[PDB]
Order: C-alpha cells, then sequence, then structure tokens
DNA sequence: GACCACGGCGCC
DNA sequence: AAGGCGCCGTGGTC
C-alpha cells in the first residue's frame, strides 16, 4: 500500500514522539493511511506541514506539538473518543486496539493504518447510538480543539518567588525535623510510614485506631493523627512536617524546573479519555490540584500570574453538582431552594450533611467528618430523604436500572458500565452502588462544563482571550487588560446559559494579577 | 535507568 | 464535602 508523500486529503495519520508529553517531544517519524495506501514522511517536521488536520488516534496530542511550532493543525477525528464514549474504560491505544481490531505498535505508518481501521468498526459501532453520538459531534469531538489550544498557551509562574520560598519552606521543614527526632528519642526516616509506625505504636506506645486497605499496617494517616492531637506533642509536629514537605515536594521544588524554553510558561495536559464519569484529568504536571486551602497552600497558589498587560479570570461554577441534583431527581423543594436563590446549606457544618448524599456517606462517618452525636447522627439522615423524596426515589431507579442494563448514565447519555452492583459480598455491592450513583451528577455536571468549553472557546479567540486551566467546576482565562472586564462578564453569561435546567446554573467571577486574588 | 504497589494527600 | 483523579517518597524488583 506504500505510497509518496504527501497523502491526499482527509487521511488518517500517525506519529511517533520520543516521550509522552507533546510540548516536549521530538517528532520521530509521521505517516497517513488512506484508500488502500500507506505514505510515509520523509523529514517528519516538515512533512507536518502538509496536513490541514490530525484524523486518528491521540490526534490532540499532536495537534498540540504542531501548535508548540506554530502551526495550525486541529484534532478531528479520534477512535479513541469513540471507544471512550462506548465504554469510559477504553483510557490507552494498547486496549482500544486490541478491543477493536488492531495492535498498538512503535511505527508510524502502522499507527496510522491502525487509526484508519479502528475508526471503521468504531465508527460502525456507534450507528444507532443516536445519543453517544451527539456527545462525539458536540462535545468530545469539538473540545479536543479547545484542549489543544489550552495546553499550547500554558500559565505563567513566578519562579523567582517560588525559589525564595523553597529555601524558607526547608529551614522550617528542619526546626520541625529536629523536634520530632528528640522525642522520638532518636532519629529516622520521617518520610518513611512504616518507620513511623513503629516510633508511634510500639515505642511511643500511642494507640493503633485504624488499618491500611491493602496491607492492614497500622495507619498514620491524617485521619488517624488527628485524634491524636492532643494525646502526644509529637503528633502536632508530624502533621505540620506532612503539609510542608508534601507542598515543598510536590508543588514548589518541581514546578519551576518545568517551564518551557520556547514559551517560558508551564503546560500541562488535559488527558479526554481518563475517567470513568467523564471528567477531565490533568497531568505532567497535574495543574487540577494546585493548592488553596491552608496559609502555604495559598502562598503556592499566588505563584500563577498573569502575563504582563494581562489580567486572570477566574469563574467558578456554584454547588453545580447539587443543581443537577436537583434537575435529575425532579425533586420540586430542592428544585424550590435554588429557584429561590437561598443557601441550600442554611435552608462545613450542615453543609458535610448537604453534600454527603451525592455518595451516601456512612452516617457512622458522619459523627467523625463533622464530629456529632453518632448514633444521634444516623439520626436526621431520614428527615433529609423526608424532605426530599424525588431523591432517594431517584437513587433507588438509578440503581435498579444500573443493574438490569449494566450501566447508569449522565443527563446527555455517557454511561459507565458498573457490574459489581449485584456483587454478593455486601461491602464490593455498596462500594459499587456508590459508584453507580454518583457517576450520573458527576458524569452531567463535567458534560456540563464541556459543552461550556465548546461554547465559550470561539467566543474568547474573537475578543483576544486564551482559557488557560480547567478545574472540573472551574475555569482560568486570561484576557488582556483593557478587555478583561467584558470577558468576564461574556464568559459568565456562556456558562450559565450552557444548557438551563430545571434550576439556574450560577457562576462566580473574579479579576486577578494571580490565581488566588483573582477569585478574591 | 526503569517499572510497580502502597500509603498518603493535594484538588473538585 | 470529598465519588473522581495524579504525584509524592518509600520499598521492592529487574
Ligand atoms: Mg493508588
Amino acid at each position: 500500500e506504500e505510497a509518496p508523500w504527501p497523502p491526499p486529503e482527509g487521511a488518517f495519520v500517525g506519529f511517533v514522539l520520543s516521550r509522552k508529553e507533546p510540548m516536549w517531544a521530538d517528532l520521530l517519524a509521521l505517516a497517513a493511511a488512506r484508500g488502500g495506501r500507506v505514505h510515509r514522511a520523509p523529514e517528519p517536521y516538515k512533512a507536518l506541514r502538509d496536513l490541514k488536520e490530525a484524523r486518528g488516534l491521540l490526534a490532540k496530542d499532536l495537534s498540540v506539538l504542531a501548535l508548540r511550532e506554530g502551526l495550525g493543525l486541529p484534532p478531528g477525528d479520534d477512535p479513541m473518543l469513540l471507544a471512550y464514549l462506548l465504554d469510559p474504560s477504553n483510557t490507552t491505544p494498547e486496549g482500544v486496539a486490541r478491543r477493536y481490531g488492531g495492535e498498538w505498535t512503535e511505527e508510524a505508518g502502522e499507527r496510522a493504518a491502525l487509526s484508519e481501521r479502528l475508526f471503521a468498526n468504531l465508527w460502525g459501532r456507534l450507528e444507532g447510538e443516536e445519543r453517544l453520538l451527539w456527545l462525539y459531534r458536540e462535545v468530545e469531538r469539538p473540545l479536543s480543539a479547545v484542549l489543544a489550544h489550552m495546553e499550547a498557551t500554558g500559565v505563567r509562574l513566578d519562579v523567582a518567588y517560588l525559589r525564595a520560598l523553597s529555601l524558607e519552606v526547608a529551614e522550617e521543614i528542619a526546626r520541625l525535623e529536629a523536634e520530632v527526632f528528640r522525642l522520638a528519642g532518636h532519629p529516622f526516616n520521617l518520610n518513611s510510614r512504616d518507620q513511623l509506625e513503629r516510633v508511634l505504636f510500639d515505642e511511643l506506645g500511642l494507640p493503633a485506631i485504624g488499618k491500611t486497605e491493602k496491607t492492614g499496617k497500622r495507619s498514620t494517616s491524617a485521619a488517624v493523627l488527628e485524634a491524636l492531637r492532643e494525646a502526644h506533642p509529637i503528633v502536632e509536629k508530624i502533621l505540620q512536617y506532612r503539609e510542608l514537605t508534601k507542598l515543598k515536594s510536590t508543588y514548589i521544588d518541581p514546578l519551576p524546573d518545568l517551564i518551557h524554553p520556547r514559551t517560558g510558561r508551564l503546560h500541562t495536559r488535559f488527558n479526554q479519555t481518563a475517567t470513568a464519569t467523564g471528567r477531565l484529568s490533568s497531568s505532567d504536571p497535574n495543574l487540577q490540584n494546585i493548592p488553596v486551602r491552608t496559609p502555604l497552600g495559598q502562598r503556592i497558589r499566588r505563584a500563577f500570574i498573569a502575563e504582563e498587560g494581562w489580567l486572570l479570570v477566574a469563574l467558578d461554577y456554584s454547588q453545580i453538582e447539587l443543581r443537577v441534583l436537583a434537575h435529575l431527581s425532579g425533586d420540586e423543594n430542592l428544585i424550590r431552594v435554588f429557584q429561590e436563590g437561598r443557601d441550600i446549606h442554611t435552608e462545613r457544618a450542615a453543609k458535610t450533611i448537604n453534600f454527603g448524599v451525592l455518595y451516601g456517606m456512612s452516617a457512622h462517618r458522619l459523627s467523625q467528618e463533622l464530629a456529632i452525636p453518632y448514633e444521634e447522627a444516623q439520626a436526621f439522615i431520614e428527615r433529609y430523604f423526608q424532605s426530599f423524596p424525588k431523591v432517594r426515589a431517584w437513587i433507588e431507579k438509578t440503581l435498579e436500572e444500573g443493574r438490569r442494563r449494566g450501566y447508569v448514565e449522565t443527563l446527555f447519555g455517557r454511561r459507565r458500565y458498573v457490574p459489581d452492583l449485584e456483587a454478593r459480598v455486601k461491602s464490593v455491592r455498596e462500594a459499587a452502588e456508590r459508584m453507580a450513583f454518583n457517576m450520573p451528577v458527576q458524569g452531567t455536571a463535567a458534560d456540563l462544563m464541556k459543552l461550556a468549553m465548546v461554547k465559550l472557546f470561539p467566543r474568547l479567540e474573537e475578543m483576544g482571550a486564551r482559557m488557560l486551566l480547567q478545574v472540573h467546576d472551574e475555569l482560568v482565562l486570561e484576557a488582556p487588560k483593557e478587555r478583561a472586564e467584558a470577558v468576564a462578564r461574556l464568559a459568565k453569561e456562556v456558562m450559565e446559559g450552557v444548557y438551563p435546567l430545571a434550576v439556574p446554573l450560577e457562576v462566580e467571577v473574579g479579576i486577578g494579577e494571580d490565581w488566588l486574588s483573582a477569585k478574591e
């Protein structure tokens, strides 16, 4: 089938990177397949200019690499997206190939022919799946182009500020470490939970409460240590040591070393086929779990800044999952609460209760994750459902359907297969139930945010603004100072009106020089 | 160098 | 708020 480069327009592309991150990868090889032919590019970088779109497996990644090189090469069809819609457990090329009629190799030509062949089969599987096709055409496929922009754009980071902060935190860690070592009566590796275990529960003879899941060792987690916060001063130091080292090792130290030499910015990856619910994920590095709660966490978030002459615009959906719950269940009362613009919670304290049913929390975990009366905690949970009968009925209906079909679905029909709903082991069955009825909620919220990104992106391009980050129910944009206000106002409207529900969606928006101040 | 499992923990 | 994730250091292996 081998023919000379270039391929005819519309061909399926195959490509090989030196490493998984497209912003950092060397393009080792490039090929394309179509009409019973395969075309291999003599020089991949040059040949990249001959393509009009990236059609094939991992299309977005190639598109990002093209953007890095200053080329406009939007991602198109991608068999990975079709398979992910069919079954969100389809997360890798390896598995999708083996499942739908091929083998994922390390040769571009074969990857091109594979892309073509797999697209043929998958597109066949999606016939009759009207709603899955809608998600593909209206959400996933167009979203892939938005994600490519975000990845290639990156976000600015105050490196010098983080470098200075590292030295400050290092000294405080030293202070905690030396103190812990004194109390232990000896020095040990504080980073080793095994060594720590022995020191706390054997040597210091402190009470061992819970056990680890897989190996049944005596846990040293924060939930456990919290309880011993008064039973020994060493516990206090250990918990402070944990926060500082976690944030230093995970964010403060690594991030500055990841600045791209061409862009001068930090670039993450937004993985589009990585979760069981339809959410995006972020990696290399993960920019969806940057610290925000503690004082030191806030210091770190301040390092994410706007380019000179620009401002960050931060938009957050308010309680989107609860609003989705109101819609899906059709519960009159819950719906009323939002319609009348009242704070559902008043309708961390009583909030744990309201945000509690979204995953069926343990009535016992209410006296712990909220410190209540325990026995009396499992007594108010009935009133919750007494006032929201349609919610219980919805949960019940969801599970019943999940058992019969073998899957649950979001408002738009995104599916997740949950096979353990009839497991004969209680703990397993019940864990499965929690996954099952959470996904229509978390998944619908993901569908909505994705659709909002798809609608918003073209509007931002028109205004010379950029989309930088998504954090599940949040967006961070970057706009020129003279257009920031207009951008903020427009984005809010797009997000709030993405897909009208039985209840309004509300969005909080802020503008600032950095990620933290942009909220306040 | 590389991979993995685990406990642990950061965010939504 | 913390079902859904990704990264850390440790500990073990090849
Ligand atoms: Mg794990």
